[PDB]
C-alpha cells in the first residue's frame, strides 16, 4: 500500500489521474518525481519549468552544476538528482523532442529509466511542448515500465481521451 490517491488503474503496474505533478508532488512526497527533461537540464517550461519553478529555482542551480561537471544527458537517459521540496529523489529523464527533429524510438529507451526505480510519480514522455502523441507515449510507457509508475496528466481533456482511448 502506498499513499497515491484518486489514480485510474490501467494494467497491473500503471495508473493514470487528471492533475498537477508540482500539486501532486507537493502532497504525496514521492521517492521518486520524474522531470520531463532536456539534456542540458534547462528547466524553462513546460513540465520541467514547472517543478523547477516549484522548487525556487534550486532545481536549477544544482542541474547547473550537474552539467558542469558531467556534461549534457544523451536523448533517451537519465540523471538522479535531489527531489528538493517535491520528492526525495528526481529522475531527470531526456525523451525525444518531436520539435527538435529527434527519433521516437528512443522514447521506449527514456521510459526504461523508469525500471530502476520500484515507484514513480511521472508525467508523459515526450508529451507536451516535446512534440509527440501522448496516446503514444502512454503505450510506450505500459509496454516498458514494469515498475509501478503514477502518471499525472494536467489537461482534463487529454486525460479523459487518453482514458476512452486506452487499449
Ligand atoms: C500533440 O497531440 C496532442 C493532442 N491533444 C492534446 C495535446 C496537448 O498536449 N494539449 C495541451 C494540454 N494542456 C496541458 O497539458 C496543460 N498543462 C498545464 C496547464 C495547462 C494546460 O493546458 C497534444
Amino acid at each position: 500500500v502506498n499513499s497515491f490517491s484518486g489514480y485510474l488503474k490501467l494494467t497491473d503496474n500503471v495508473y493514470i489521474k487528471n492533475a498537477d505533478i508540482v500539486e501532486e508532488a507537493k502532497k504525496v512526497k514521492p521517492t521518486v518525481v520524474v522531470n520531463a527533461a532536456n539534456v542540458y537540464l534547462k528547466h524553462g517550461g513546460g513540465v520541467a519549468g514547472a517543478l523547477n519553478k516549484a522548487t525556487n529555482n534550486a532545481m536549477q542551480v544544482e542541474s547547473d552544476d550537474y552539467i558542469a561537471t558531467n556534461g549534457p544527458l544523451k536523448v533517451g537517459g537519465s540523471c538522479v538528482l535531489s527531489g528538493h521540496n517535491l520528492a526525495k529523489h528526481c529522475l531527470h529523464v531526456v525523451g525525444p523532442n518531436v520539435n527538435k527533429g529527434e527519433d521516437i524510438q528512443l522514447l521506449k529507451s527514456a521510459y526504461e529509466n523508469f525500471n530502476q526505480h520500484e515507484v514513480l510519480l511521472a508525467p508523459l514522455l515526450s508529451a507536451g511542448i516535446f512534440g509527440a502523441d501522448p496516446i503514444h507515449s502512454l503505450r510506450v510507457c505500459v509496454d516498458t515500465v514494469r515498475t509501478n509508475v503514477y502518471l499525472a496528466v494536467f489537461d482534463k481533456n487529454l486525460y479523459d481521451k487518453l482514458v476512452s482511448s486506452f487499449l
